[PDB]
């Protein structure tokens, strides 16, 4: 009943510090923060703990991952992917998390890596077609979607989906909007980008995903630009956290009500973050 903001950059540092945000109180307060800084980090929730997937350090893109526990509130490593991302998406599905793209330091990736908490493994599953880093990942109704990204070359606008059942990637509708640097959350039956940078603009439009139609529209827009922006959902509202404007790394923190179809502000984290990873639990 948490949402967690776990590293990002604040202008000057990579950060391994980490703040959780309780909506009865509307705060922000730090929790034990990560052995390793990481910006552009990927974060997921399974069985009870948050992994820190990823990232860079100021030095280095990272292939290590650490896993959270709140009841002792503690950081401990897990067994690392074989390859280092940053800007890597990071999804839950049946059981594995799954580490999807992102830029290892010399390559935009379009491999996916797939960890199984029980074996404490990772292994390599089917690639996406298109290279993707500052690409945007969620799950909905058995299937992880990739949304947008860089693939070295250009801001995607493309939208590709795995489904576990036959190891394979497919596209789906693409986007309006190209958007790298993207956050994605799932809510109520719909996917929402939010922000990222089209190659051009920092974003504040955010666009709905309904699979049954295959269709992306936009909905209403934020009142901060964010790209790097950290996405979560809880108790029926999308949270924007952090990012970067064009000109500003943000600590400001926006809330979606899908149902007036309305971005409002709460409380700030103490610290700016751009490249955050954000979870909930």
């Amino acid at each position: 009943g948490r949402i967690y903001a776990v590293g990002g950059y604040d202008g000057n540092t990579h950060l391994n510090s980490v703040e959780a945000y309780d909506p009865e109180t509307d705060e922000w307060s730090f929790v034990a923060p990560m052995t390793t800084p990481r910006s552009g980090v990927g974060v997921a929730v399974l069985n009870g703990r948050i992994y820190a997937v990823g990232g860079y350090d100021g030095n280095t893109h990272l292939n290590s991952v650490e896993a959270y526990d709140p009841e002792t509130d503690e950081w401990s490593f897990v067994a690392p992917m074989t390859t280092p991302r940053s800007g890597v998406g990071v999804a839950v599905l049946n059981g594995r998390i799954y580490a999807v793209g992102g830029y290892d330091g010399n390559t935009h990736l379009n491999s996916v890596e797939a960890y199984d908490p029980e074996t404490d493994e990772w292994s390599f599953v089917a690639p996406m077609t298109t290279p993707r880093s500052g690409v945007g990942v969620a799950v909905l109704n058995g299937r992880i979607y990739a949304v947008g990204g860089y693939d070295g070359n250009t801001h995607l606008n493309s939208v590709e989906a795995y489904d576990p059942e036959t190891d394979e990637w497919s596209f789906v509708a693409p986007m309006t909007t190209p958007r790298s640097g993207v956050g994605v959350a799932v809510l109520n039956g719909r996917i929402y980008a939010v922000g990222g940078y089209d190659g051009n603009t920092h974003l504040n439009s955010v666009e709905a995903y309904d699979p049954e139609t295959d269709e992306w529209s936009f909905v209403a827009p934020m009142t901060t630009p964010r790209s790097g922006v950290g996405v979560a959902v809880l108790n029926g509202r999308i949270y924007a956290v952090g990012g970067y404007d064009g000109n500003t790394h943000l600590n400001s923190v926006e809330a979606y009500d899908p149902e007036t179809d309305e971005w409002s502000f709460v409380a700030p984290m103490t610290t700016p973050r751009s490249g955050v990873g954000v979870a909930v639990l």
